[PDB]
RNA sequence: AAUUUCUACUCUUGUAGAUGGAAAUUAGGUGCGCUUGGC
DNA sequence: GCCAAGCGCACCTAATTTCCTGGAGGACTG
DNA sequence: CAGTCCTCCA
């Protein structure tokens, strides 16, 4: 029966390692010689300047495709609709199959079978797309079906540097094949058409007609923004939000006119812009009448589309231009400056401001636009001069002071540009004052500004300062002088005016200035990157098979536990064989491999055979036998038979399972599986690559089910990998003249004081050269191997006389906080310019220092040039390519095992992440924030990071990265669950996000968990290198990925949180809907009964789940009636003696205490409680209001089971109801059994869901999961549990 | 405070854990400036 | 001061596709 | 023309 350790050898996994390589002899000096670096750095150069002039010929020839494209999108609808309506697994593939037909349609355009094109232009587009994705893109015949463009002399320049090495392009024809695919693929045009822009521009006609139904005037509105744009003038508003429409949404140039039309379009900064569809809705809601609220009820914001594959990017807004260099910044900006002292402004400003101490200021206007700025700058709130200025005209007010009176003076407060005396009168005398001293401030730092000479460059940070901070100073008296009303119905002040205008107008420029300085200064600087290297060999390193050595160029050897690698180059321009000597096993030299593949049998069978072109030349006039005789031992018989099987005039092939599923006929699929796997059989015995291997461990032919079992089981005896002897002199003297380069394969695993473990990736590499490895391939070594050079990158070191400091006291525990750790250094180097802080003084007797005996320098991989070796290997390789049922298998041992425990892991609102481990029944084991690994703080380290990037970004200064710290915590995090998971043998259940750290969690722990090493296990161990676990489902996309991932399981995260671990309870209501006094009155009529208890001191409310039906969320769960507990406000004590309050809640935020706050309440009406009868009546029959409210806000906040305080550390969970043995839960009781806070609650629960999968699991007589856990679902199952 | 590279370290000229590359594309985010508005 | 809808710029981050090849085939050489 | 070696098929 099924076992943990069964969970191996289910699929094949591929992966890449990295290594320095390190030249060895005399290989440096001659690739210098020979400039192979330099050449292979001005190659790299050719690609990047010709690879967007090719991309031209794609650009053109997608767009001219797309423009024909008109197609119906009725269907497509339909089986959108039908899925979202259904939710089914059927209406599911409905939907995928009529994408797939939907992206085959775009697709015929492109390669020219389509119906509704003419023969010629169908003829002409195949033409085209043959040649697309080869080296026919450089021949330039295609520039002529194209239109008129030629090729300037540069442009034929840079493609002749690519003859004989166009191959350096082959991985982009196939990034270019996945952009005019058919496919389910992201990368492709037809699935950006079909399942990206099309949903979104069907929600958005779906939007406009619920729209324009309920508010016809929208219909005008809208209609005049596209007539104001200018834009789509030959069609209606009603036909751009119609399927038909969507054929001519299909380029780029369109798509960016749509998305205008719904983002509308800027000018220069500081002028208006143009408005779109959003903005008007927009708009229209914030007018806060009674149309707002209606179309604030409906979908009121229309999606924009993406963009089309590989398209430039179009825009009607104005785009500034670019400062080029640090001289044109600083001699333009010098040039301003120098005008602003010659035209006198500052003068003038200060000239202007002092008239106000004396002049009329009833004629003097204040924007209305800008008054709650100036409130925030001068006073301490942003509403402190609007609600003064309200208070003054309420005050003014004649006859009887209404509602609609008060209402307009609030609307007249919009509306007009307020005259600065009156602004005075209604705020006093100390709004004058700030004004003083902001006007001071923003002039004298004006002035600093203009009297400051300018940096030399902008090469260091603090002359980005300089610049950036007169700027400021620049930009801040332009706001200023843009606080005064410009509006021409004001009774302005006109000589004031005149003035203020023009200092105005010789001030906008600051504000271009200001963009155009931030938009160069923090553009990130040009960096050192590494380089592909090639030695001018165009297959380098492609394979390692014996017979392709001398024209891949690339050999391994093994001396002594070190591996080298050795590169051949060309010998004057021509390759020439090394034809190394195998010697005897007591000569001294290195071990080379020889390394024998036969690609994927699947392919390669039939390209050397079947589908060779003297074979498909002879069946088109020919029934007779053809025998092959080249490359085979004995001749190889083609018989029409097997050539038809692989050439059938229609797929499927009647060998593969499609032609079984979709005829019906088995004796058919049977016999063509069993002939065509005896041909292979035929073929491998006879040719010269293949016919020593031993195949006779196959299955008899018949006796497989399908071909992928076959070739599962071919595949492995078609590689394999061998060492000899070469001579040492052999390989040093090949090193000596040039023949060969040689380089150790080198990671610190391989130093000289290497004496700890290694690291997982040199257990793969020294794993797959192990002789059981080398008996019975687990890893394979892959082609396609690459090298690079990186050129130095960095120049801070301990020098030899300096001191170190451990960040670990004498302990070897405690670590030193950063502030002291880097005084103490400081310190101890005799570096600190000022005395030892206390706490500092305080750990030095336990600080330990370190002698530098020796330089250890920061970066230092990065302070010389360096070579590097990328090489793929691929793990499991007795698998098959990809598993089949993974998911039912870890259900088959799921449901053998049904004591397995259970890993939830949630994401919390003060922890990055929350584990609680539970057993199968449901209790907890374990329970833990991962904020801290191994006394390292990294919840504190990211937050202070992020924190340091925005300060950053705002002072125009280098930002740096944080997804190397977000990795290095990730992977601690990994390490915890997998160890956690391999020693409970656990399943892990995670949040379904459709409902950064923690995505980027889950993406880590499934690609950790398909190919699974633990360093200390025996290779031969499950879970050792040959044997590697395999716990999760093979990795594709997270779009493709459903709920189960092997191992693995996703649920929903509603009802995980707020959510009573002892009963289940949830508060059942959606307050939303008690919102006046009769639906108030009304939930309070829904209870049968508020008493007080005077044994306990608590306060029963008494509901039955079918009562209140209109104040709930839908979610009747299990139990048919709660006793909601107003818990006595009493003292009691948590496991470590501190205390707490029973029943507090956090309210927005003060505490408040609700059985306390119901006493007084009954006591200020007089209601008589003590005496235990029902509290409800009492209230409702006297009818205020006021209590009514109160009473049911005290409700609200007992049922408000999570209660949280950032500034107090509290974040608890308190139920309101008991459970069956009266208990109500306190989280703030901290007993370890049950969640410690509402996090621990979190991940309790959702550990729980993945125990309600496996209940149900168990309880099914099949495999499969069930898909999905409905909220009442749920709520109905852990309910009936716990009572 | 050394690294294939990342993170955390320093008994140890190195230690612990992680690490699928390259190409191509797309989406999103942060920050600044601006527009019309809401509070 | 915060927020909504939106436009411009700077850089950072992550998801999703492909390949992980020997030898047939023929263009280019001398 | 025969040998070389870049290109790209399956
Ligand atoms: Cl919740
Ligand atoms: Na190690
Ligand atoms: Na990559
Ligand atoms: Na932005
Ligand atoms: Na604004
Ligand atoms: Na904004």
């Amino acid at each position: 029966m099924t076992q943990f350790e069964g969970f191996t050898n289910l699929y094949q996994v591929s992966k890449t390692l990295r290594f320095e390589l390190i030249p060895q002899g005399k290989t440096l000096k001659h690739i210098q010689e020979q400039g192979f670096i330099e050449e292979d750095k001005a190659r790299n150069d050719h690609y990047k300047e010709l690879k967007p002039i090719i991309d031209r010929i794609y650009k053109t020839y997608a767009d001219q495709c797309l423009q024909l494209v008109q197609l119906d999108w009725e269907n497509l609808s339909a089986a959108i609709d039908s899925y979202r309506k259904e939710k089914t697994e059927e209406t599911r593939n409905a939907l995928i199959e009529e994408q797939a037909t939907y992206r085959n349609a775009i697709h015929d355009y492109f390669i020219g079978r389509t119906d509704n094109l003419t023969d010629a232009i169908n003829k002409r587009h195949a033409e085209i797309y043959k040649g697309l994705f080869k080296a026919e893109l450089f021949n330039g015949k295609v520039l002529k079906q194209l239109g008129t463009v030629t090729t300037t002399e540069h442009e034929n320049a840079l493609l002749r540097s690519f003859d004989k090495f166009t191959t350096y392009f082959s991985g982009f024809y196939e990034n270019r094949k996945n952009v005019f695919s058919a496919e389910d693929i992201s990368t492709a045009i037809p699935h950006r058409i079909v399942q990206d822009n099309f949903p979104k521009f069907k929600e958005n006609c779906h939007i406009f007609t619920r729209l324009i139904t309920a508010v016809p005037s929208l219909r005008e509105h809208f209609e005049n923004v596209k007539k104001a744009i200018g834009i789509f003038v030959s069609t209606s508003i009603e036909e751009v939000f119609s399927f038909p429409f969507y054929n001519q949404l299909l380029t780029q140039t369109q798509i960016d006119l749509y998305n205008q039309l719904l983002g509308g379009i800027s000018r220069e900064a500081g002028t208006e812009k143009i408005k779109g569809l959003n903005e008007v809705l927009n708009l229209a809601i914030q007018k806060n009448d009674e149309t707002a609220h209606i179309i604030a009820s409906l979908p009121h914001r229309f999606i924009p589309l993406f963009k089309q594959i590989l398209s430039d990017r179009n825009t009607l807004s104005f785009i500034l231009e670019e400062f080029k260099s640090d001289e044109e910044v600083i001699q333009s900006f010098c040039k301003y400056k120098t005008l602003l002292r010659n035209e006198n402004v500052l003068e003038t400003a200060e000239a202007l401001f002092n008239e106000l101490n004396s002049i009329d200021l009833t004629h003097i206007f204040i924007s209305h636009k800008k008054l709650e700025t100036i409130s925030s700058a001068l006073c301490d709130h942003w509403d402190t001069l609007r609600n003064a200025l309200y208070e003054r005209r309420i005050s003014e007010l004649t006859g009887k002071i209404t509602k609609s009176a008060k209402e307009k003076v609030q609307r007249s407060l919009k509306h007009e540009d307020i005259n600065l005396q009156e602004i005075i009168s209604a705020a006093g005398k100390e709004l004058s004052e700030a004004f003083k001293q902001k006007t001071s401030e923003i002039l004298s730092h004006a002035h600093a500004a203009l009297d400051q000479p300018l940096p030399t460059t902008l090469k260091k940070q603090e002359e980005k300062e300089i610049l950036k901070s007169q700027l400021d100073s620049l930009l801040g008296l332009y706001h200023l002088l843009d606080w005064f009303a410009v509006d021409e119905s004001n009774e302005v002040d006109p000589e004031f005016s005149a003035r203020l205008t023009g200092i105005k107008l010789e001030m906008e420029p600051s504000l271009s200035f200001y963009n155009k300085a931030r938009n160069y200064a923090t553009k990130k600087p040009y960096s050192v990157e590494k380089f592909k290297l090639n030695f001018q060999m165009p297959t380098l390193a492609r394979g390692w098979d014996v017979n392709k050595e001398k024209n891949n160029g690339a050999i391994l050897f093994v001396k002594n536990g070190l591996y080298y690698l050795g590169i051949m180059p060309k010998q004057k321009g021509r390759y020439k064989a090394l034809s190394f000597e195998p010697t005897e096993k007591t000569s001294e030299g290195f071990d080379k491999m020889y390394y024998d593949y036969f690609p994927d049998a699947a392919k390669m069978i039939p390209r050397c055979s079947t589908q060779l072109k003297a074979v498909t030349a002879h069946f088109q006039t020919h029934t007779t036998p053809i025998l092959l005789s080249n490359n085979f031992i004995e001749p190889l018989e083609i018989t029409k038979e097997i050539y038809d099987l692989n050439n059938p005039e229609k797929e499927p092939k009647k060998f593969q399972t499609a032609y079984a599923k979709k005829t019906g006929d088995q004796k058919g699929y049977r016999e063509a599986l069993c002939k065509w796997i005896d041909f292979t059989r035929d073929f491998l015995s006879k040719y010269t690559k293949t016919t020593s291997i031993d195949l006779s461990s196959l299955r008899p032919s018949s006796q497989y089910k399908d071909l992928g079992e076959y070739y599962a089981e071919l595949n492995p005896l078609l590689y394999h990998i061998s060492f000899q002897r070469i001579a040492e002199k052999e390989i040093m003297d090949a090193v000596e003249t040039g023949k060969l380069y040689l380089f150790q394969i080198y990671n610190k695993d391989f130093a000289k004081g290497h004496h700890g473990k290694p690291n997982l990736h040199t257990l793969y590499w020294t794993g797959l050269f192990s002789p059981e490895n080398l008996a019975k391939t687990s890893i394979k070594l892959n082609g396609q191997a690459e090298l690079f050079y990186r050129p130095k990158s960095r120049m801070m070191a301990h020098r030899l006389g300096e001191k170190m400091l451990n960040k670990k006291l004498k302990d070897q525990k405690t670590p030193i906080p950063d502030t002291l750790y880097q005084e103490l250094y400081d310190y101890v180097n005799h570096r600190l310019s000022h005395d030892l802080s206390d706490e500092a003084r305080a750990l030095l007797p336990n600080v330990i220092t370190k002698e530098v005996s020796h330089e250890i320098i920061k970066d230092r991989r990065f302070t010389s040039d360096k070579f590097f070796f990328h090489v793929p290997i691929t793990l499991n390789y007795q698998a098959a390519n990809s598993p089949s049922k993974f998911n039912q298998r870890v259900n088959a041992y799921l449901k053998e095992h049904p004591e397995t425990p259970i890993i939830g892991i949630d994401r919390g609102e003060r922890n990055l992440i929350y584990i609680t481990v539970i057993d199968s029944t449901g209790k907890i084991l374990e329970q833990r924030s991962l904020n801290t690994i191994q006394q390292f703080d990294y919840q504190k380290k990211l937050d202070n990071r992020e924190k340091e990037r925005v300060a950053a970004r705002q002072a125009w200064s280098v930002v740096g990265t944080i997804k190397d710290l977000k990795q290095g915590y990730l992977s601690q995090v990994i390490h915890e669950i997998v160890d956690l998971m391999i020693h409970y043998q656990a399943v892990v259940v995670l949040e379904n996000l459709n409902f950064a750290v923690y995505q980027q969690f889950e993406k880590m722990l499934i690609d950790k968990l398909n190919c699974l090493v633990l360093k200390d296990y025996p290779a031969e161990k499950v879970g050792g290198v040959l044997n590697p676990y395999q716990l999760t489902d093979q990795f594709t996309s997270f779009a493709k990925m459903g709920t189960q991932s092997g191992f693995l399981f996703y649920v929903p995260a509603p009802y995980t949180s707020k959510i009573d671990p002892l009963t289940g309870f949830v508060d059942p209501f959606v307050w939303k809907t008690i919102k006046n006094h009769e639906s108030r009155k009304h939930f309070l009529e829904g209870f049968d009964f508020l008493h007080y208890d005077v044994k306990t001191g608590d306060f029963i409310l008494h509901f039955k789940m079918n009562r209140n039906l209109s104040f709930q969320r839908g979610l009747p769960g299990f139990m048919p009636a709660w006793d909601i507990v107003f818990e006595k406000n009493e003292t009691q004590f948590d496991a470590k003696g501190t205390p707490f309050i029973a029943g507090k809640r956090i309210v927005p935020y003060r505490d408040l205490y609700p059985a306390n706050e119901l006493i007084a309440l009954l006591e200020e009406k007089g209601i008589v409680f003590r005496d235990g009868s029902n509290i409800l009546p009492k209230l409702l029959e006297n009818d205020d209001s006021h209590a009514i409210d109160t009473m049911v806000a005290l409700i609200r906040s007992v049922l408000q089971m999570r209660n949280s305080n950032a500034a107090t550390g509290e974040d608890y969970i308190n139920s309101p109801v008991r459970d069956l043995n009266g208990v109500c839960f306190d989280s703030r009781f901290q007993n370890p059994e049950w969640p410690m806070d509402a996090d621990a609650n979190g991940a309790y629960h959702i550990a729980l869901k993945g125990q309600l999968l496996l209940n149900h699991l168990k309880e099914s007589k099949d495999l499969k999961l069930q898909n999905g856990i409905s909220n009442q679902d749920w709520l109905a199952y852990i309910q009936e549990l716990r009572n």
